[PDB]
């Protein structure tokens, strides 16, 4: 037993908005309200300075965000655990 290891909702959590500019066929995590999961999304297209149109293709369904909401995608986050390129 004693299995948990938070670290994505964790760091990202944790972490708070940064100034970052989006741009096309790129990875980042968003942050769902109604629910405390921190999902990974693609993003689709830019709408407005404030909105970006991500994809969901971690579950498979396409919507958009507020950049607010909207994280940078860490690498260490990308492998935790076991290193190997």
């Amino acid at each position: 037993g004693s299995s948990g290891s938070s670290g994505m909702i964790a760091a990202y959590e944790n972490s708070k908005w940064e100034p970052v500019k989006w741009e096309n066929d790129m990875h980042c995590a968003v942050k769902i309200q109604d629910k405390n999961q921190w999902r990974r999304g693609q993003i689709i297209r830019m709408v407005t300075d404030t909105l970006v149109e991500v994809l969901l293709y971690d579950v498979g369904v396409e919507l958009v965000v507020n950049v607010d909401c909207l994280r940078k995608l860490e690498e260490n986050l990308k492998t935790m655990g076991r290193l190997s390129l």
